[PDB]
Formats: structure tokens, C-alpha cells, sequence
């Protein structure tokens, strides 16, 4: 397959828990904001039902701060051409019931392409899609998953399978 991002679905990613969240995890950025007080999980877990590979990342909600995304898992670099429409598709569940998440896109300088907008994750695995266009000039973007929700507090949000694609 050829897709923009990388390390899509953590395959490249020694399991354990992430400390290092902006560069512990190939492709990905993971930010947790100030105001959330009681950290979350971020785990890259090896699991048999993953839906790609062997591994997901898992996102343990204890808290939350003023804002969805002050709890976020960013797909950087997502290298792209202008003007060109691209499908998004990620593979996504909860631990429980009751579990909400954003699927954003955008560029370096925090104009968003497009959203899948407070989608409800359920306990089985689902894919979540939606296409975008490159609108200006850029070539290296970035895509946002905002889990800082206060829905999921006490819940474990599972990803794996993002796969940005020339459509
Ligand atoms: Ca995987
Ligand atoms: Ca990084």
C-alpha cells in the first residue's frame, strides 16, 4: 500500500507504555495538555485481536482538561501534495460503553482540512473514513486524534490501522 503517514498502525513500535509521548512512537505525536491533572495511558499494546499487525495503541482516559484536543495522538509527518483529495481511514474501539473521538486533519499551521466530528466509539472494532482535500500548498501535514473528551473518562480507547491514502 502507499500511504502518507507512518507507522500507521504502531507496528514498528515496541509494546509498553509511553512515556516519551512526542517521539516514543514513530509517526505519531502524542500531546497531554497542562490542564489535564490526572494523565492518561498512552500504551502500544500486542494484542491478538489488533485489526493490523500484532499491535494498537491504547489511550487510558483518567481525566480530562478545558478542551478535546488537550488529549491528543497526531499522525506527523503526513507527506502529501497540494490540491490532492486523500481518503482517511482508521480502525477504532472503546474498553467500554460510552466513548467519543474527533479524527482530524490538518496542516503545520493549524488550518484543519477536515474532521470526523465526536464520534461515537462502541466496543468492537469499526472503521471510522472520511476524504479531504489539500487545499493550499502544503506537503507536510499532520492529523489530529483528540480523545479529551469528558465521556471517556474511566474508559481505554483503542486505535490502530490509520491508513492516509491517495484517493
Ligand atoms: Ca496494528
Ligand atoms: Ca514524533
Amino acid at each position: 500500500m502507499l500511504v502518507a503517514n507512518i507507522n500507521g498502525g504502531f507496528e514498528s513500535t515496541p509494546a509498553g507504555v509511553v512515556t516519551d509521548l512526542a517521539e516514543g512512537v514513530e509517526g505519531w505525536d502524542l500531546n497531554v495538555g497542562s490542564s489535564v491533572t490526572n494523565p492518561p495511558v498512552f500504551e502500544v499494546l500486542e494484542t491478538s485481536d489488533a485489526p493490523e499487525g500484532n499491535k494498537v495503541l491504547a489511550v487510558t482516559v483518567n481525566g480530562v482538561g478545558n478542551n478535546p484536543f488537550n488529549i491528543q495522538a497526531t499522525a506527523l509527518p503526513v507527506n502529501v501534495r497540494p490540491g490532492v483529495t486523500y481518503t482517511y481511514t482508521i480502525r477504532a474501539r472503546a474498553e467500554q460503553d460510552g466513548a467519543v473521538v474527533s479524527f482530524t486533519v490538518g496542516n503545520q499551521s493549524f488550518d484543519e482540512y477536515g474532521r470526523l466530528h465526536h464520534q461515537q466509539i462502541t466496543t468492537e472494532w469499526q472503521p471510522f473514513t472520511f476524504e479531504f482535500t489539500v487545499s493550499d500548498q502544503e506537503t507536510v501535514i499532520r492529523a489530529p486524534i483528540h480523545f479529551g473528551y469528558a465521556a471517556n473518562v474511566g474508559n481505554t480507547i483503542y486505535i490502530d490501522g490509520l491508513a492516509i491514502v491517495d484517493l
